[PDB]
């Protein structure tokens, strides 16, 4: 029952079975994982692909010779098993010389060094098929008022941006950049903190056509904001490249739950609208297994990600498919939502005397939403008793 | 000391000092305020100019009679006192029939009726002289995911804006659009919820260049976000309109506390900023006297709003004078953050040896930001321990 | 399907299904209603019985015969339906003279006027077959630090429960009372803001066996904290009274929406503790229908209340009794959870060389605590997907 | 100016300024610090003493003869320069073996290592002078509802705490404990999260008499919870044993920003308080520098610490001096509030018409509290705008 198939377009991080369980009051309890070994345990439990960071593929400081062993192997891995590398990224956050970030840190060498870090992993990320390059600027922010000038900082951000799109369009490449945002953590603030200051940027940007937003479920939570609605507001500009799933409980620390954990309302909500608007992306899994687990409990947790996933799947698609509920729709107006207040334009609504001096407030007023029987009937749906 | 004049561009609601404290769970605690009261008690404390709804100023339901003469009455207490009135807004938010929106409700008359009501306030604002019309969509949302199709919504809200700049435009109006984000309160989420998500919104306008954004203290603070930070990011677009100013102490219901209370450090950050961009518009206070307050408690805290103000003013001023200030700027790299990080180009950039092969990694993450003796100078300042 | 009968125990406030929609920013979009005509629908919906403010029942200010008018309406309403009434509470925050408290309010008249009106509804609530009397101490704080000194309003907060102790006693009610936390709205910082406060609070009263807490879903939650943590603390020190259901998305506003809204996951463990652990008293709704709806859309969600707390009963159930998840709860050792550390005693722990000298760490460490299989077994269970 | 002398009973963790810089995203800035380094630049900034975790001071595993090498360095430093060792502490939470927690380990034979571990300190501590002997439960908690059961680990927390209580007793030794406590972070919830929940908890203790609590300023924040609030129920109720200063920024990770960042109003309430209930025990740092920082940047962010607490007592003291402070505290009758509600008994109060029958509920309601003008000049105070 619920088993997912490659065409699910499920993939995972390398990252996130791979953690090995450090956090900032402890040591890593489980020990590390070879990619190689990742990938084909992926691809049993049914994943289609996976992503990585170039710091997870080949250690920092490889040699050039190392780092084509490293490659081959991998390579070898993905032909054995059918695995696919839809996305990949840079790490501009581990290393002590990223203390003040990438792209944005006050020191000009440093954000040059940023640079070419990144140009060299967008080429091996081409070579091995990816769509999608995203960025996250984990290390782009501060702690403190005076530390960072945030106007400045957004112009040096806007410059490496360029630069990257610049970079891409000279060599022909058929890729696209997606930001990632996170409102805090490692930065006391980052830049960039939600979905929406995110989209405003890159309407900024030389080429806006090259790039788009890949929105994480836990890190829009954790200031408090609708999922569902930042990513309708995505999918409406036409900027939802690729999406980061898992669980969050609440405004903390990033917990990086599996998918489904967490707010599981807000999930249904998010896997009716995705699989509503036909979201053609992968169904990517940015989570942690906890470190209280084991290594089948890494597994376990891997699997429950998209088990979750294709429940929420189905009883999406049986509410909407439900035709009290299709009646209930119409009776909450969510037919008129969808039609123009003012198709017949701006003079013939002026002239409207039914839409000012002869509309009758008071019976429009009295007229219930019927909201809540709508929410209980995707409340029986999500729960199956109905 | 710290006495304000006209000259500094302070400017109050009238719904603020006439605040009566009625609130979710308690009855008013004070008795209604004539607009010509406050007018006069304003122009006595220093201020500058008023602000309004529609419906402060003409009671809803007014005939065209009793209309005329709250106008004149409020007219000539402009008139008798030298007060301005730069920004005015609507009211759909109120009665009954906005319970479900105004712009997005899911009953097109209602969303017809919207649209008239700001049409006809658009007028009386331009005769007055404003200068910025203010749009808060407070019942713009939803408790429940199924009662509002949020793409449905945006293509509404779009049409809604695009209509009122057809408006100003046909009618030859100098009067440009803020728009005020707010995440939640008085709907479970309020659509556009922080400034990000309205200056990404803008952005698919058809006639962009006529909005911008009003954000306001306690609204990015309701998401937890960095208020100076989000203030930035306006600035750096152009689209810094207008600001309203209030205090809030982190994510809760909205406080709408004098200036200076909440976050006072946030507030010390965002005056520093706005007088160093030099931005010229109103100092505008969107705050409620606390309802255990008489009236002349009510004007201590109006004072209060402009006091607070005029001390962070010499403080940061103070701040960034300092020679010892400005030379640990320097040691923070902040010059070398304001400089290009490649001038010279791509192609130059990945020629350089220095940006990458030849890096000393270890030398520069060795280098320390000082930017915690940075943060005590500015303490420092705050306190006035220096 | 999942019908209540008055022996599920389910009750609803008054001001419940009564509230009329009134909120921060918007008129009442529903009629009153009379408690009589609220107490005949909640019996035609399956429920136990209704709890009331004092000023539900009796409008304030009403003569002693007016009084007795009343509260003989409403006994015969409950004669004529078989509704009882469990709980009552006194309305201490919606009239101006409570815009400083209470029992805390600086006033000392007010104090004094707090308490008669508290001892008056006391004798009222026996009258009518009260167990249970609850305290919200809603204005109970303050905005700003100079205005309550927290230390001498907690003496007076003692102060006034020792008094209604030594009222009940010397009266020979069989009544106790329950204080119910909340952490802020409507003042700004609300003194005994979450259960812990409560609790601690209740071992500094003269008589601590007279009382106990209410605590409420979404109170706990407007603070981050966990709901079902927190009132398993209170089933251990042997002090959860009453209960008050709702939802509540998150930190924000207190929302009050229909239980089962919300934190779905944190309802179900709520429902799993509160069988588990054999919970007596009644099962009291303090909910509010969202504005939106009309009196169709009130009963609606009312109803939806008790239908989702008998779902996740029943999920719960099947849970525990499911083998397979006992046999997981005893991979994960809740069995050892369960066992005394040290029954052998101090010095037999001290001797013990297999607890420290020679216990193996590293063997112990490796252990996999099997969690994220146990949580997949109780998603399933949630979902009805086993 | 602001020069601390140790007098003013300042102290720092060995784990603070020697924070290495590790955190979840990324890996040390900083070498480690020897601790004798520690103590002797400590005592130059004008510290009074110093704590310890005992991992801090005797990495894990070592050898007796290794650990008496160790110890004997460090009572060498603190001779040489006069420093303290008021408290000690555990670590039950960075090894892998604490990964399920310590004390409430769902393992039986882990909870019995940990208190072999911790009893084996608390005789290092006493030999050191250490007059009080923290408990923090980072680890004691869950992700999960099901992984524990909250009655279960209530009991084994007890039954830790009892056993530690009738060590000391039997020892003889002058120790008291102090629970800290902290509502996320490692877990996703951990027991006892808030200064409320460890004062209840203590009070079902066997010897309540020996344990008091440890609230650190960001931990409270973590909850959106005032922390003066708690500190002053905390003195109330006797238990305020020793305390942590620090800063945060809301709710999110936790920042241990140094003390006076953060937020800044809640310092300068804090202080008050402090000084004027007579706190007499350690003023206590638990923080860290920023990974940003060198070594010239976590002495001058500890130097800060002790700063800003003494400009704020500055501050504090001159506002409690002011006459035109303790004229505006008897306006808002700060006075009345110290008074007895009801010394006259509960009879009196009953036959007081003045108390309800007579009391004039308007006149009492229109009474204005004037604590904005108080506020008011609480900040004047706080900027030295005074
Ligand atoms: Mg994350
Ligand atoms: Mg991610
Ligand atoms: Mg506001
Ligand atoms: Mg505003
Ligand atoms: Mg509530
Ligand atoms: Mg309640
Ligand atoms: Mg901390
Ligand atoms: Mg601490």
């Amino acid at each position: 029952n619920y088993q997912p198939t490659p065409e699910d377009r499920f993939t995972f991080g390398l990252w996130t079975v791979g953690w090995q369980g450090r956090d900032p009051f402890g040591d890593a309890t489980r020990r590390a994982l070879d990619p190689v070994e990742s990938v084909r345990r992926l691809a049993e439990l049914g994943a289609h692909g996976v992503t990585f960071h170039d710091d997870d593929l080949i250690p920092f400081g490889s040699s050039d010779s190392e780092r084509e062993e490293h490659v081959k192997r991998f390579r070898q891995a993905l032909d054995d098993t059918g695995m696919k590398v839809p996305m990949a990224t840079t790490n501009l956050f581990t290393h002590p010389v990223f203390k003040d970030g990438g792209f944005t840190a006050n020191d000009r060498d440093v954000r040059r060094y940023a640079l070419r870090k990144t140009i060299r992993n967008i080429d091996l990320a081409v070579e091995l098929g990816a769509e999608t390059y995203v960025a996250w600027g984990g290390r782009e922010g501060a702690e403190s008022g005076g530390a960072k000038d945030v106007r400045d900082a957004l112009d040096r951000m806007k410059e490496a941006f360029d630069l990257l799109g610049e970079y891409v369009t000279s060599q022909g490449y058929d890729i696209r950049f997606a930001i990632e945002p996170k409102p805090n953590e490692p930065r006391g603030d980052i830049l960039l903190p939600t979905v929406g200051h995110a989209l405003a940027f890159i309407e900024r940007l030389e080429r806006p056509e090259l790039y788009g937003v890949n929105p994480e479920v836990g890190h829009e939570q954790m200031a408090g904001l609708n999922f569902p609605h930042g990513i309708a507001q995505a999918l409406w500009a036409g900027k939802l490249f690729h999406i980061d799933l898992n669980g969050q409980n609440g405004i903390k620390y990033d917990q990086d739950l599996r998918f489904g954990a967490g707010d599981l309302r807000a999930a249904f909500w998010l896997v009716d609208l995705l699989e509503s608007a036909g979201y053609s992306g992968p169904r990517h899994f940015d989570f942690k297994p906890p470190r209280t687990e084991d290594f089948d409990g890494v597994w376990a947790s891997a699997a429950g990600c998209m088990r979750n996933y294709l429940i929420l799947k189905e009883r999406a698609a049986a509410f909407r498919a439900d035709p009290e509920v299709q009646e209930a729709l119409r009776a909450s107006r969510l037919d008129e939502l969808a039609r123009p207040t003012a198709a017949d334009g701006l003079q013939a609504l002026l002239d409207d005397r039914s839409a000012f001096e002869e509309f009758d407030v008071d019976a429009a007023a009295a007229r219930g939403m019927a909201f809540e029987r709508l929410d209980q009937l995707a409340m029986d749906h999500l729960l199956g008793a109905r």
